């Protein structure tokens, strides 16, 4: 059918905590609020001027249509099925420019809602800025193409914002959500078999953003004169985490009923710091027919959940990032008694596994052996990275800190300890391992021989409130969220199907446990554990899962020694001169961030050791806050997740993954952090597998045979060869800005850096390098796409035309050895990599996947200083449409960190002699955030047809700020195979390496951005092209 909905956009005060109390919130004491919510002399307060979108019933827009309360300041929901026309009759009543752009449905350039450089006439430009007073109505067609995909729900989350610098019009206040829906699946705007729908936007929102950021600092601050807009602290007290722009626990209206099937329609939105980690406390949700509890968000990240809600009573749901938890991102919902009316598991009593677990003082040794072992270098080197965080002396701790650590006894007595053996030699400061199945009830009899109350919190399991190990409310003897200092105190949760493993699930499901008195301050103190939940019969009565050779559970994080429990004790136990350390300094706090596995760092984590052929299980989870952005990597080998096949694991606050692995070649290999500060700072170790059989010979499985030459060379790279599209962008947008990483001012580098980068020669002379059509103009810095089929050789002749040493190396392929030989300058060496089925496509990739390459000497700067590529790896050769593929780098270059930054001074600064490269304006016009090394629309060849099918290889890599949401103006794309999943941002992170296939239907140049913030900003988005057929 044909559906009309009237917005208009009003300026407004809104309140981000509307009272009224009161409260307790997790991690946050009754003062801590004021930071954000207290009006000052030099402190806005919790009132904001803001831009809103409302809706109304009428074309004489007077009369508003109200919004559910619990939506808050987000724009009214506009839905839609397959088939659909949508006419928005929007009408701009504010004191500027705005526009509506939708997220996930077709347009034309007239109806985009978008300024930017895309050669477009009058007439599709009126949709790009919509004057004060002006009206404009905008015609949406929901296709096919824009469906959910047929292994969605009948509903996803889209959302639509105002476009002209999105934002800050986002920061300002309009943003809101679209829901597209499968036909004929909607009946009177609701889901057919569906109670209740809820859309949540997880938010750090940005008021220093906001185009009202003066208005507002003009009309509440008793003095503006003393305001200092770039002053940390007032940055600070405009950052208002919220969900749908409530703070501190104020969103009020989530109330359902037990029983009730809810959908949630969540997205996250922001900068850098969204890193979120949304938790229902209830409370047990799938996602695309799998078991999750915790779901991530980041900037525009789309994802729908599914609740029957259950477990009645008074809940939270919560970002679990810990700096976000203790800025108080929380909102109350409540599942009350209506009564029933249902029925189901019921398993109470019946079988019965009983832990006992005493928190216990202990001193961790982060690396024992002293060394870094990949590089044998003392740690304590003087000048090295690992110096920063094992150096001991005056102001300085060093490897060793007291800490709080779970550990297992053998009955409840505490006589005794269950000492650990070699299959848990590797767990290092985690706690014992919890593991139950389905349809079993758990105890654990808790002891605190800790100087701090604590409690254990489980993700993943069923428990009632009065079982529950944190504290919150929205109006002595030991209890759930409280065992002190020399109490004890006995656990029961349970494990109904409903919480457990789903069909589509593998069989163990990798969860967790934490003290959460505080889980701000307990977990980084070391209480933390691994948590194992599978279905039912599928282990052995001594907890190992049937037919599993090994099983081992990471925990990567940074642990924050600055927010321990124990860290005035560390201080005074450790450093040989207490008074003159400054809690307060960066320095310092560096100095206790420690970057680790279960505790280990440099190397120094043992007992990951295995069989070649073994059956192999990794669980991995972690915990913590926006630093960590994690890539697990594991050089050598792949593994299955969900029917993908990967070698690195992406993680964020609390989240957890299982993943299968067969190691299939004798060696010790690397399981390290790709995140590029997590790597230098010691998250980094050792896994062996060993040969415990034969021993065959060869088993000629060579189908195909591949050789390519290729060269590092040194080049004059642009990163801006031209900046009309830049000017014109900001033009468009009347900005009087410029720019921090391109302007050379008085003796800045500018655009231009010496450079390294893989190219492609002809054969083995290299003196012919190929020439780069029109199908690869798009590569960029990258490195020509290389190509292989499952059953594949392929020799790699690398020339190092270089002044240092460098290698080449791919993700996913197997070779014979661990080590990678650096080939010297002028030297060319031979790699082989082989292509078994392990290096190509799981059963629910598509036929194509692309895998990193890039150089082993130094992991870090030989990334920064150029050398990148893209190998796509297909399945097995076996009707009109044309296929074209496109390989997208998505990577911050920080060229402060290339080998040839001394030449770039010299060659690019006009005063060189002036340059400190250790001030943080000169280190910030060297993050050159790019897309295959271009910006601002320096990206030329992404050119396509209507009728085609495209392939787009997404790639990340880099350091905690390369978080990008990747987002396609105009059109969606699907992924996995047979296209079952259905969206148009896609998340990436260092070591995500993604096939998206798209149909691309609407003639037009298109807009292809990150969606974060500061990225938009620093010009990381280009155009892409569909021309008529
Ligand atoms: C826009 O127009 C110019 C001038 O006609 C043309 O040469 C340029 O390639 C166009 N831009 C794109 C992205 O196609
Ligand atoms: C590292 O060097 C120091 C002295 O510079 C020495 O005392 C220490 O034992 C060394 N560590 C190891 C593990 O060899
Ligand atoms: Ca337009
Ligand atoms: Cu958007
Ligand atoms: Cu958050
Ligand atoms: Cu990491
Ligand atoms: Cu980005
Ligand atoms: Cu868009
Ligand atoms: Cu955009
Ligand atoms: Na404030
Ligand atoms: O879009």
């Amino acid at each position: 059918k044909e559906k009309h909905y009237y917005i208009g956009i009003i300026e407004t005060t809104w309140d981000y905590a509307s009272d009224h109390g009161e409260k307790k919130l997790i991690s946050v004491d009754t003062e801590h609020s004021n930071i954000y919510l207290q009006n000052g002399p030099d402190r806005i307060g919790r009132l904001y001027k803001k831009a809103l979108y409302l809706q109304y019933t009428d074309e004489t827009f007077r009369t508003t249509i109200e919004k559910p309360v619990w939506l808050g300041f987000l724009g009214p929901i506009i839905k839609a099925e397959t088939g659909d026309k949508v006419y928005v009759h929007l009408k701009n009543l504010a004191s500027r420019p705005y526009t509506f752009h939708s997220h996930g449905i077709t347009y034309y350039k007239e109806h985009e809602g978008a300024i930017y450089p895309d050669n477009t006439t009058d007439f599709q430009r009126a949709d790009d800025k919509v004057y004060p007073g002006e009206q404009y109505t905008y015609m949406l067609l929901a296709t096919e193409e824009q469906s959910p995909g047929e292994g969605d729900g009948n509903c996803v989350t889209r959302i639509y914002h105002s476009h002209i610098d999105a934002p800050k019009d986002i920061a300002s206040g309009l943003i809101g959500p679209l829901i597209i829906c499968k036909k004929d699946s909607l009946d009177k705007e609701k889901e057919k078999h569906i109670d209740r729908e809820f859309v949540v936007m997880f938010s750090v929102v940005d008021e220093n953003f906001s185009w009202y950021l003066e208005d507002n600092i003009k009309t509440y601050c008793s003095e503006p004169e003393k305001v200092d807009k770039d002053n940390e602290d007032f940055q600070e007290s405009n950052r208002m985490y919220s969900v749908n722009g409530y703070t501190f626990g104020s969103l009020p209206g989530l109330s359902m009923c037990a029983e009730d099937r809810v959908k949630w329609y969540l997205f996250g939105m922001g900068n850098e710091v969204d890193v979120h980690a949304a938790f229902f406390h209830g409370q047990a949700l799938t996602n695309k027919n799998y078991r999750i509890d915790t779901i991530n968000l980041f900037p525009a990240t789309l994802f729908d959940a599914y609740m029957v809600a259950q477990n009645p009573g008074e809940w939270m749901l919560s970002c679990q990032n810990l700096n976000h938890l203790k800025a108080g991102l929380q909102a109350f919902f409540q599942v009350q008694e209506c009564n029933k009316s249902s029925s189901k598991d019921n398993i109470r009593g019946k079988h019965v596994r009983h832990y006992y677990i005493a928190a216990e003082e202990i001193i961790w040794n982060y690396a024992p052996s002293g060394i870094d072992i990949f590089t044998k270098e003392n740690l304590t080197a003087p000048g090295s990275d690992s110096a920063v965080f094992f150096e001991q002396g005056t102001t300085r701790i060093g490897g060793s800190y007291k800490k709080l650590v779970y550990r297992e006894y053998t009955d409840a007595s505490f006589t005794n300890r269950k000492e650990r053996g070699p299959e848990e030699e590797h767990l290092g400061i985690l706690g014992p391992v919890i593991w139950a199945e389905v349809g079993d009830t758990i105890r654990v009899t808790f002891h605190n021989k800790g100087a701090y109350p604590l409690s254990i919190e489980p993700i993943g399991v069923r428990f009632n409130k009065n079982n529950e190990g944190t504290y919150y409310s929205p109006n002595v003897p030991p209890s759930a969220s409280h065992v002190a200092p020399t109490e004890t105190f006995t656990y029961e949760w349970t494990v109904p199907k409903e919480v457990g493993p789903t069909n589509a699930d593998p069989v163990c499901l990798a969860k967790m446990y934490y003290s959460a008195v505080d889980p701000t301050k307990d977990i980084f103190t070391g209480l933390i554990g691994p948590m194992k939940i599978c279905k039912k019969g599928s282990l052995h009565a001594n907890g190992r899962q049937k037919d599993v050779d090994k099983e081992f559970y990471l925990f990567p994080t940074v642990f924050d020694e600055n927010e321990s429990l124990l860290l005035e004790d560390n201080i005074r136990m450790f450093t040989t001169a207490p008074d003159q350390v400054d809690k307060e300094d960066e320095d310092f706090q560096e100095s206790n961030k420690m970057h680790s596995m279960n505790g280990f760092m440099y190397g120094n984590q043992p007992g990951l050791t295995m069989c070649k052929g073994d059956s192999v299980v990794w669980y991995l989870f972690s915990a913590g806050n926006e630093a960590d952005v994690h890539g697990i990597y594991f050089s050598g080998n792949t593994y299955l997740w969900r029917g993908e096949r990967r070698d690195t694991a992406n993680l964020f606050p609390q989240t957890s993954l299982t993943l299968h692995m067969w190691p299939d070649t004798e060696g010790t290999f690397n399981v390290e952090c790709l995140t590029t500060d997590h790597y230098t700072g010691g998250m980094k170790q050792k896994y062996t597998v060993n040969q415990c059989r034969r021993q065959s010979e060869d088993s000629t499985f060579y189908l195909g045979e591949r050789t390519y030459y290729i060269a590092a060379v040194e080049v004059e790279w642009d990163y801006s060869p031209q900046r009309e599209w830049e000017k014109e962008l900001h033009h468009l947008q009347e900005q009087n800005v410029s720019n921090a990483f391109l302007d050379k001012g008085e003796f800045y580098i500018g655009s231009k850096y010496k450079k390294v980068v893989y190219r492609q020669y002809t054969d083995s002379t290299f003196r012919v390098p190929v020439e780069r059509k029109a199908e690869e103009e798009h590569l960029g810095i990258l490195g020509p796409q290389l190509h292989a089929d499952v059953g594949d050789k392929v020799k790699i002749i690398f020339k190092n035309m270089a002044t240092r040493p460098y290698s080449i190396h791919a993700h996913g392929v197997q070779t014979e050895s661990s080590t990678v030989t650096p080939t010297l300058p002028g030297e060319t060496l031979t790699y082989v990599w082989k292509i078994p089925e392990r290096s190509g496509a799981g059963t629910e990739d598509s036929a194509c996947i692309p895998w990193a390459y890039y150089s082993t000497v130094d992991q870090v700067k030989d990334l920064y200083s150029g050398l990148i590529g893209p190998l796509i790896v297909c399945r097995r050769p076996y009707n009109p449409r044309r296929k074209l593929e496109f390989a997208l780098l998505f990577l911050v270059f920080d060229e402060n960190e290339s080998w040839y930054l001394d030449d770039n001074i010299k060659t690019y600064s006009d005063h060189p002699e002036k340059v400190n490269k250790d001030d943080e304006e000169f280190i910030e016009s060297n993050k050159m955030h790019a897309i295959n090394g271009r910006m601002f629309g320096n990206l030329q060849g992404l050119t396509m047809h209507v009728g085609d099918e495209v392939n787009w290889y997404l790639m990340g890599m880099g350091n905690e700020i390369d978080l990008h949401t990747v987002h396609f103006h105009g059109h969606s794309f699907q992924y996995k195979h047979r296209g079952v999943y259905s969206s148009d941002v896609f998340d990436i992170f260092p070591g995500t390496y993604q096939t998206l296939e798209m149909f691309p239907r609407t003639p037009g140049i298109w807009l292809l951005h990150c969606h974060v913030t500061d990225h938009i900003h620093a010009g990381m988005e280009t155009t892409y092209t569909v021309l008529q057929n």
